[PDB]
């Protein structure tokens, strides 16, 4: 659990995210909980030029290391951490299907049993607020209180978990649920869903 | 036909399934008929960390090897084997197009002549039941009686064949038929189909 | 222009076709004009196991080399050759978008100027006939008289050109036109097209 | 900033464009501002056969190097350069989503905040004119006056920036916005957009 090991994983997650196609228009950012704050990807540097030494440390006060610019979207990573004590890694991206559902400003209902992976019977969509602002941070914090992933209106997705591996895995799964919802919605509205009882069983089961 | 050779193929099938994009949200599982039961992928371990020694043997009684956890979805692999004596390999996944059609709870009609590859003029959709349960197992067994592949409502796909190569090939083909059906359905409903006589000829021909 | 060189290109075309994603459900077949007939891919062997020695020679009489099974779809490759004297290579596949348009049984109208690459203001859709039959062969021959590519109802695509490189290139381009047509048709019907005069200029220009 | 270094980047951009899937039906062309004109990809040669020595120099007068054929679409690259003094690289392609929106002849409205990357609250669609003509050149020049990217009706996309890296990045981003617009439009019309004030803030913020 040396900083550099955490720094490598973050980078490995960026590359993998792109591999899975979640990172289009190279807009994602990834962070891990560290000391009294977090380690996050910097702004500007395209993921393939990323070296361990580029990862930026931001403390609990919001002050980042001297001479390094953290991601322009860092404020809501800090909001995720303070909203979910159990969260140790955060993955943000603008995956296409997730983003299309967020433009429609709809939550993703229980169309598949795997919806329970985020903690409940849905993936909410937090209201729009300009990126990098405290108001956007509040919307995210409120959305993550009872869910591990949320869509952001006219923007994209935030998923948090206990480690980068699961966080990435969750982000990917929400993208699949997003694609499933858009594909069926184009055929029929509303889309058939599993009842709350049924999701209650799957949750207990997980 | 040593266990380890069968163990490698299972792994090669998982990797290939992912390559083809059938394994998104890393939820598939694969098994082969072996001795009095089957060899199946374990739960938990992400496919890229899979080694021959991870594959789990489950006997005809449902008892699995000590210290190894089989896939959480193993019960319906055993149901496939007991429902189709001729089946020697089973491929399960949550491919997106197949899953979208299963959410609509529709069977795939004869929109393409290749539909005959599964044994008839359609790919059925078995009713929803919580994963890992005996009730889901019954639904699958009934669906596979006269077909080699079936969709599972709000869930995904199961395809069985004489070996892993053909099983994987069939799974892939159903995913293509699923995509063809969703794409045309968004334009026109119902989608034009080939008559039963016509499918009767193609079957005799295959 | 040794047989083995032509045999390698055919194989390189199969691999490339798959690379581009035109070969899903591994159903394509490729041929080149040779001596008094053609060299074609065999049936059964999955493209990655293909070696030069697997390619089958079929003469003008329809008799193929002893001990080798040509593609099950060879008859319409021979029809293409006799219908278009200028054709030296034939590419057949079941690309998804092309196939979806063929299920709707519609020709692709002039929605993009590149439609002229196939020779006119459209990509026709030849009527359905059981695969491997002489009746299907007639439908194809008639469709290829004034076009270099045609869709086959409830089936797929056939594209022919002066060499494998251009044939593959044309097949790919028709798949793009197919995707463009399905995507816009889901929004508006009919889809806006370029006038015949306009296509007359582009043709003269090509 | 030797010619050969600029020649390599152009080639690296073609390969990367294809990698991202923006170059389907191999129809794109790329140029950089150089001396009194530009360096552009040649016509005919498929990108994988491209060597530095193939890149063609065209002067401000429209005269290209002896014995080398520049891209058939070079005239609008020269129009981009004379319309946007600040433009140093131009990327043109026929990406599928961009092209589908251009067939509908619609501009892409502010459905996502990243729309500001092209300079305003939209991505316009310039009217159709036969490729390679001066009339098409005029349409493009007018469209690029206040935007860095534009769709071309029944044709594709042109994006310009300060260097190849950003130009490619912009082209990619417009393709994502195009896909987001088509996907949501198939569900609801009109698609929800962010207000002009909101885009005014994001622009100031960028
Ligand atoms: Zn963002
Ligand atoms: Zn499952
Ligand atoms: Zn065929
Ligand atoms: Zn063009």
């Amino acid at each position: 659990m040396e900083r550099n090991k955490l720094a490598r994983q973050i980078i490995d997650t960026c590359l993998e995210m792109t591999r899975l196609g979640l990172n289009q228009g190279t807009a994602g950012n990834v962070s891990v909980r560290y000391q009294d704050g977090m380690l996050i990807t910097p702004t500007g540097i395209p993921y393939e030029k990323l070296t361990e030494s580029h990862i930026v440390f931001i403390d609990g006060n919001g002050k980042h290391e001297e001479g390094k610019l953290p991601s322009s979207e860092w404020r809501f990573h800090m909001a995720a951490y303070q909203s979910r004590p159990d969260a140790n890694a955060v993955v943000h991206n603008h995956a296409v299907h997730c983003t299309a559902v967020s433009i429609l400003n709809r939550s993703i209902p229980a169309i598949h049993y795997m919806i329970a992976a985020a903690g409940g019977n849905s993936i909410p969509c937090a209201p729009y607020a300009t990126f990098g602002t405290r108001e956007l941070s509040e919307h995210v914090a409120l959305a993550l209180k009872n869910r591990k992933a949320t869509l952001l209106q006219h923007h994209g997705l935030i998923a948090c978990e206990v480690n980068l591996e699961k966080a990435l895995w969750l982000a990917h799964e929400v993208e699949v649920l997003a694609q499933l919802y858009l594909t069926t919605l184009a055929i029929t509205d509303p889309v058939p869903v599993l009842s709350d009882e049924e999701i209650a069983v799957v949750l207990e089961k997980f």
